[PDB]
């Protein structure tokens, strides 16, 4: 039953301990889903968006046998594994508006939506003009390299009606950063959010 | 038994961390809001800072107890209980719970938890400045249950509202409805809950 | 018996969760509000921002040591402590709690918590600007626990700020009770009513 | 001993919930602070923002070890020690303590805490703008512990100089408040902090 | 020995409490920022709001293992390793840390910890509107660890491009602080960021 699958998750699980397979990194699948935009200065070039961010993952060593059981719950983040993302143009702490729970399935797949709001540092120029503003987001892990984290991309389906901006397009593109001191290479999504203030003349 | 045997045995029995399904049948969530103040509207942003009461009750039937002789009700908190994951789709602001995190569990193993929330939404606040007003819709349930693990069903509604408010309550109504996304057939059950409200 | 001592006894003996009733009798809260500072008013928004030390004092007798030969009084973390879930019914934001979270528990089990609390409301602001000034009204009760588990008992400028653009005119403060249509049980409350205007 | 077994020692023996007296005699607690900078003062409604060292000194003796041949001082964590239930009485925001919360537990059992503190204050403002400036009272005693548990015992030389303010006079004198309930006194340090607009 | 023993065996030998003096000699510490971007600048107030990568290193060898046959790093929260008790001695606000707070433990006992730090400072800001712009000076080094326990040493690629404010200029200078009470010296790292608007 459900209380079997959890006391055996929170005796196997190990939060601190990334879970790579062989030498694989663990593909770590990001897409964010804009909700709402609050807050646009064209002047500092600073945005406020709410965003889902649909975070999946395989952790192996969860999995379980669920032909006569439930093949999923849901579980604190705080009793799994949780890749250490970070948006790179952050100027304000991820505020996670939703309940830290993930889903995990009987296979080992973890999904974890929170409901994200945070402010950028991005090109806000444009979002008073037809073509609007292009702000990119880069997201990736803080501390693992590609040979431990991999990030895998997957429009306004639920973004407000009630913003005073609309979504004229969202682009998702892998990339990687690289620092000049070490041969790590840290993969990122840039995410591209080209919107712009609703009912212009 | 007296009242700390029975939080003894409450902290004994509960896994906060387990939804407490009874074989394969959903936990039936009850879920009401009590409009106590409208802080902040803007027309402009459409955007409403409000304050209420989000009277919540479910069974946990593993926390009861024979109460002939002892209370049938205790204060715990919530951390030493399973709660609800539930969460309003279209808050823009964390829920500020501004009263003490405890619920009652009545001896057959009802569970009311009663928090004041202050918290902003983003929602239709167009006629609030007309006698007809806006119809603000707050949309609240299971972040990660769907509809097979929890369900949630709604039950004078200015009866608590603060008479000292800039606005006034017209009318509220609390309609059952569902979530769906593209990816998976699961469907996660909610509450809307329309505010129909003006300024004065 | 020295502090050590009386203190690990209480950690040993406390139950924080657990109301401590004696013989199915309430628990006697008894609650004052010393006001200290009005910060910002707004007669707009009916808003007010307020300082007050929240004197609270209720009796654990489990909590009771012999002090003939000991100190009577000790401070405790209130951590360590079962204390009320007691709310203010129009607080607009949480209480800021600005003072070190510790009671004084006494050696015939009376605890006395007095926190300076920093919290907004919304209340009558209207007649701030005039000579007869404002009544705010401030309901403070338990959340959880009605009237047969927690009596709320009551008992001005002595302490407000001499540099607050603000002064008290009255503080009135009225034992009540509040009553939901569901359910028989009464939660009790202090209704404290601060008239002030601007100076 | 190393850094290790002194932590050790003071972990053990160290209550952080019980006030270090020595048989009837109050802890002594040497309270002074060091103004860093003045941020915002408000003159219609008498508020100042202040960063102070809280420099914060006392003798815990049971925590004392032999140095001969050991570190002299260890920093702890404070919530391994006990620290005075310090206040300001006119404060109207919680501090904000800006530093590691870190006190230097030295080995004759001297106990050094100074946290730089951001706090705001309600206090006499009036003068700010003239040559003489404003005097802001600030108020600091033991919000639970009186006389007979906490005694209480106290210019610009580290003042930011990119402040619009500056430091004309910090006096620091001993003081005592008592409630009507009780015959209980709880001793405070006034600190009066002379400044003006530059 | 694979990643979950090698963090098995960091949490079990760890002492997050206890700095890691090698010999009698102090920890070495290496400290850079990277200036990420200036958010908000206050020519009358002198206040300055800014997002910087604090690069930060040490060893702790008690942490060491053979890596021959196993991953030669691993990710590990900074609540389970000690961490140099840096402060900054002009902020007016505490660091903001905006991304997880792990750090990279190397075999050999290295340790790097960067985080994203939002910070407010009281600082030089006039100049800012000019051609030869605005010099703000930051102190950062450890509170209570003189220079016998922690040295500190340091070394606009990740600046926005979209700050309504561009760099000059980055000097990062040893320097020390001294109390007059006591002979004990306190290193820091001056940094002094040369910056305009655009
Ligand atoms: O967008 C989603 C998704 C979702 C949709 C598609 C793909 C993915 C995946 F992750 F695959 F990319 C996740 C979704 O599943 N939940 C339910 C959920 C939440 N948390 C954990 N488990 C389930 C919610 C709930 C609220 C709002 C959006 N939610
Ligand atoms: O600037 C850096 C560095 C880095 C670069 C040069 C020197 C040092 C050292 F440490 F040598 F000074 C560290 C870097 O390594 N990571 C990876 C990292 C993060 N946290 C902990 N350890 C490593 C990141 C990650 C994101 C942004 C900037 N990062
Ligand atoms: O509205 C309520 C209710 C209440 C009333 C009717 C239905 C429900 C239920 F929950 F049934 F829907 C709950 C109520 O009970 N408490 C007391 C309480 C609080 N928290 C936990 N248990 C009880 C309070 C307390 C303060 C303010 C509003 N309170
Ligand atoms: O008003 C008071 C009181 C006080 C005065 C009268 C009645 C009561 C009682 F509580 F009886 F109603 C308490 C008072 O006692 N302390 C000391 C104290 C503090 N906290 C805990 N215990 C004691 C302080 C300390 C600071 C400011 C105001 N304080
Ligand atoms: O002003 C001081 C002092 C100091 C100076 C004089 C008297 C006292 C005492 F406390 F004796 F009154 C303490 C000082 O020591 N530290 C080091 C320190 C820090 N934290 C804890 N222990 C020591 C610092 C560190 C930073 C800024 C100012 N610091």
């Amino acid at each position: 039953d459900r209380a079997d699958i959890l006391y055996n998750i929170r005796q196997t699980s190990r939060p601190d301990v990334i879970p790579t397979q062989r030498d694989r990194p663990v593909a770590v699948s990001v897409s964010l889903k804009f909700i709402n935009i609050l807050e646009v200065n064209e002047i500092t070039n600073e945005v406020d968006v709410v965003f889902w961010q649909r975070t999946t993952w395989s952790d192996r060593t969860l999995a379980w046998d669920s032909s006569h059981s439930p093949d999923q719950v849901s579980v604190p983040i705080s009793s799994l594994w949780v890749p250490d993302l970070a948006a790179y143009n952050a100027i304000s702490k991820p505020e996670v508006l939703t309940p830290q729970l993930a889903r995990v399935v009987s296979d080992g797949e973890v999904l974890y939506v929170p409901s994200i709001r945070q402010r950028f540092s991005c090109d806000v120029s444009g979002v008073d003009t037809e073509s609007g503003a292009t702000c990119r987001i880069k997201i990736g892990s803080w501390t693992h390299h590609s040979r431990e984290i991999s990030v895998d991309p997957t429009d306004s389906e639920y973004f407000s009606q009630y913003s005073r901006f609309e979504i004229l397009d969202v682009t998702q593109k892998k990339n990687s950063v690289t620092y000049s001191c070490c041969p790590e290479a840290y993969e990122d999504v840039e995410v591209s959010l080209n919107f712009r203030k609703k009912g212009r003349s």
